[PDB]
């Protein structure tokens, strides 16, 4: 109950909530509709609309107008934003040339730059070149100010779970808005779009940056504006606040536009009725930087211009139907659209299944437009699984497609010409990024970065601590002109172990066979040389990677190779290897093909057998560096290592099997060499991080060796290709992936085809930052370059998406 008899008499648009039941006018009383009975009255006047003309310069202040052009009205924080320019002889902003904030220019009694987050609802990357005739305040602001060419958003490529990343740093599996729509089974609760569940708090974790501020003292405006609140008005509310006395005055500020999301949806991302929802926008920019520059702000606040998401074309008639897929069809709920969430209608159905319901949906008609996973198989890069609130039934939605239940869903439930939603690496999801102000630097491009990684900014632009998130912080800090992070490498936790040799090769009994007693100081001397690590600066070109946790493990060197093998996972947790130009291919000999060799530096106690891969009738083995790639013919006998040996199902033998006689070759030619670092990742939990002994769920049968989730390799090289990866001056070029260690190959509905035909596409699916890997492994990568620190850390958040231009 709303006591409504309350005033917003000198109110309106107050910061601080009041506590039911007294009424509000806050932003927030329209949604809870709890606004005092005089809040339209007072706190959203209209009369004579929003801009000065002529006759009203110097006019009699009549506190009915919307906005004033009366003399008073700068003291008053309260003029039309067009005043100084329409009474007063002075320019727009937009017509004023660009000139350098070298130093903020702040009036007396601001502590900090202010720092305003200028927000658009599905505002696609490729607008700010394609609409850039009709955009001209946001193309000063992009041209005379830092730009990215896009922003990465989250998956899904919704709104809220894009625009609380944004507000918190975090995924969405971390910060809880996993879509629009949701069922939380521990609450038994469902959020919406529409009505009051979905502001409760309890949706809501992780910190946003306006609870950030407040923590930290300091005062934060309105970031979720109510949609019956014309635009020009919460421009209008901002510049009034940023007139208050310095104690009371807001330091972070935000808008908001549903546009052009709104029209997007009804026209397609480049409908010809696009052009006027773009020019609209502009022009609320253009009011913003008018008032800023009336304030004398203009050269004092950092402005940030963000979206939240692109927006592709999407038409009713590119509808998958599950009820063409399924037989038991009104046994399931589906969340629908441009992805696909599945759990059970009834929790008391015994008869459900994932298991029939994900094979029925599996590679079932040639065209299919989308591909369903269970979440823990998604790629990791979208990080998408580690949440109650994620269905364990996922369907990835081709670019251009929706999938729904029934075709009667999609009709009584064509209207639409866009959406939006699809996987994040998707061209048509790509949003936009743009930095002014003198905290950004001038007339600077930087290149795509991903959403997660503005929350942490954003803090540095107000001088705050960041909650703990998912951002890497420093790896923006070329966008800063100052308030640059200056973060310390971690800590290495456990230093390794150096053995030499130390066991007889009697002393061994792991049923390994290999034909290797085939018979000299010239030669001799050379490979004690190799074993102590002579080779070490080829192949680990940029340090070995840091252990960040407790482990005991041993560095290994090789002619071709270098590893670090863990003593507690009976396998390497890192394998590092260069490949030249000019290394050439080899097979494995025939005398070779089940060679495995015990490893006299390493104690049986501490190293595979081959009797569990014999009796593991599901389970096979492969090698971590390829003796394809061995530098010669004795190097080769090096690879069939039992230390070099991982756990590997016939069907992912295939995909890596290619990949390392085939692809690194092929990379090398590109790139002129490649170093390579590859190994397993254990995450049974699917929670990003690397799983400790204790969470493994498989063993390769009867023994301790565990089996991986998923292999990862990171691919450096130089990014001026002209100088080969081992002779590199200047700045890195990397690529990584982490592929899914699954017993078929039921993901890639090609696979009965020959490798060349589908091996490289799962691989581009399965792409991955080598932060991803960091995570995902306690390692920590890149110690030992001559690159700045700052610069490394961007290098590790870089995911190669290989979308086209
Ligand atoms: C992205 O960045 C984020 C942020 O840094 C990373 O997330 C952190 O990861 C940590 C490890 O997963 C995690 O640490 C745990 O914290 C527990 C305390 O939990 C509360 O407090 C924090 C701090 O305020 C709060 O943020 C939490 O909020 C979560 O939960 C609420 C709802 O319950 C949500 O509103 C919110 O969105 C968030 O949910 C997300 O995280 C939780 C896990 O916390 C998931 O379950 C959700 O799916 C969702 O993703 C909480 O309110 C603490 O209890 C844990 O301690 C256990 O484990 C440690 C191991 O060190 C052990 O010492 C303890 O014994 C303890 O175990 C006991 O409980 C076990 C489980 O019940 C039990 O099995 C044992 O037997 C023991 O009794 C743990 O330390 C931290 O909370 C989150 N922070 C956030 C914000 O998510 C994330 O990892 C990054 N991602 C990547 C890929 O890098
Ligand atoms: C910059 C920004 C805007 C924002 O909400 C704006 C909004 C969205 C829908 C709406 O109806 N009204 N307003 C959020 C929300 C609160 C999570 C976070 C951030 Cl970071
Ligand atoms: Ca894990
Ligand atoms: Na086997
Ligand atoms: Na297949
Ligand atoms: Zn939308």
């Amino acid at each position: 109950w709303t006591a409504t008899s309350g005033s917003c008499k000198g109110r309106c648009f107050e910061l601080q909530e009041v506590g039911p039941p007294d009424c509000r006018c806050d932003n927030l009383c329209k949604s809870y509709s709890s606004c005092c009975h005089d809040f339209d009255e007072l706190c959203l006047k209209t009369a004579r609309g929003w801009e000065c003309t002529k006759d009203r310069c110097g006019e009699v202040r009549n506190e009915e107008n919307a906005c004033h052009c009366s003399e008073d009205c700068l003291s008053r924080g309260d003029c039309c934003t067009n005043y100084q320019v329409v009474c007063k002889g002075e320019s727009h902003w937009v017509d004023d040339d660009c000139e350098e904030i070298k130093v903020p220019e702040c009036p007396a009694g601001f502590v900090r730059p202010p720092l305003i987050i200028f927000s658009v609802d599905g505002f696609r990357a490729s607008y700010m070149k394609k609409g850039s005739k009709v955009m001209p305040n946001i193309e000063k602001l992009r041209s005379c100010g830092t730009h990215a060419p896009y922003m990465r958003p989250v998956y899904p490529t919704k709104t809220f779970p894009n625009l609380y990343t944004l507000a918190t740093g975090l995924y969405p599996e971390s910060h809880g808005i996993v879509g629009n729509s949701m069922y939380d089974p521990v609450f038994d609760a469902s959020f919406h779009l529409r009505g009051r569940e979905k502001f409760n708090h309890r949706w809501w974790g992780g910190q946003p940056l306006w609870i950030t501020a407040t923590k930290q003292g300091v005062r934060a405006g309105t970031f979720f504006w109510s949609v019956s609140i014309p635009h020009e008005r919460r421009i209008l509310t901002i510049l009034q606040w940023l007139s208050l006395p310095d104690n009371e005055r807001p330091s972070v500020y935000a808008f908001y536009s549903e546009q052009p999301d709104f029209s997007g949806h009804k026209y397609g991302p480049f409908g010809p009725e696009m052009t006027n929802p773009l020019r609209e926008i502009d022009k609320t920019v253009g009011q913003l930087m008018d008032g800023l520059k009336q304030l004398r702000l203009h050269r004092c606040v950092n402005v940030i211009f963000v979206g939240d998401h692109g927006m592709e074309d999407v038409t009713c008639d590119r509808t998958e139907f599950l009820s063409n897929y399924l037989t038991n069809v009104d046994d399931i709920t589906l969340v629908p659209g441009t992805l696909g969430r599945i759990r059970a209608k009834s929790i008391n159905n015994s008869k459900y299944d994932p298991k029939t319901i994900i094979a029925a949906l599996t590679c079932k008609k040639p065209d299919q437009h989308f591909k369903p996973y269970m979440k823990q198989h998604l790629p990791k890069r979208l990080h998408y699984a580690n949440n109650r609130r994620i269905e364990d039934i996922h369907l990835l939605v081709d670019r251009r497609w929706h999938v729904a239940r029934k075709p009667l869903d999609v009709y009584k439930k064509c209207f639409f010409q866009g959406d939006h939603g699809f996987d994040n690496k998707v061209n048509s999801m790509q949003t936009v990024f743009v930095g002014y102000g003198p905290t950004f630097k001038y007339r600077t491009k930087v290149p795509p970065f991903e959403n997660i990684e503005l929350y942490n900014v954003m803090c540095d632009l107000l001088g705050l601590k960041p909650a703990p998130n998912n951002g890497t912080h420093g790896s923006l800090n070329h966008l800063l002109r100052t308030n640059t992070f200056r973060p310390t490498m971690p800590d290495e936790v456990s230093r390794p172990n150096y053995p030499g040799i130390m066991y007889l090769q009697s002393e061994f009994d792991l049923g390994c066979t290999c034909d290797d007693k085939v018979e000299n100081k010239l030669e001799e001397l050379n490979k004690r040389l190799h074993t102590k690590g002579s080779t070490k600066e080829r192949h680990l070109l940029y340090g070995r990677p840091a252990v960040l946790y407790r482990t005991s493990y041993d560095i290994l060197y090789h002619t071709d190779f270098e590893s670090g093998y863990s003593e507690i996972f009976l396998m390497p947790l890192w394998t590092s290897y260069t490949i030249s130009k000019q290394a050439e291919v080899s097979s494995i000999p025939e005398h070779l093909t089940n060679c495995v060799r015990p490893d006299v530096r390493v104690s049986p106690g501490f190293s595979q057998n081959c009797l569990a891969y014999k009796n593991d009738k599901q389970m096979s083995y492969g090698f971590l560096f390829p003796p394809y790639l061995s530098s010669s013919p004795e190097a080769k006998y090096d690879a069939f290592l039992v230390t070099n040996m991982v756990p590997m199902y016939p069907a992912f033998k295939r995909v890596w099997a290619y990949f390392q006689r085939v692809l690194v070759k092929k990379y090398a030619s590109e790139r002129n060499g490649v170093n390579v670092i590859s190994g397993p990742i254990f995450d049974y939990n699917y929670d990003g991080l690397r799983d400790t002994e204790d969470e493994i769920k498989q063993y390769v049968e009867g023994s301790s060796i565990p089996v991986p989730t998923h292999y990862y390799s990171i691919i450096t090289s130089c990014l001026d290709f002209t100088q080969p990866a081992d002779k590199c001056d200047g700045p890195l070029s990397v690529s990584s992936f982490i592929l899914p260690h699954r017993p078929d190959n039921d993901e890639s509905c090609n696979s009965s085809e020959d490798e060349s035909k589908w091996v490289e596409e799962l691989m581009k699916m399965h792409t991955a930052r080598v932060r991803d890997i960091e995570h995902l492994t306690g390692l920590d990568f890149y110690r030992k370059t001559s690159r700045s620190y700052s610069e490394i850390l961007t290098l590790k958040t870089y995911l190669h998406t290989y979308e086209s231009e």
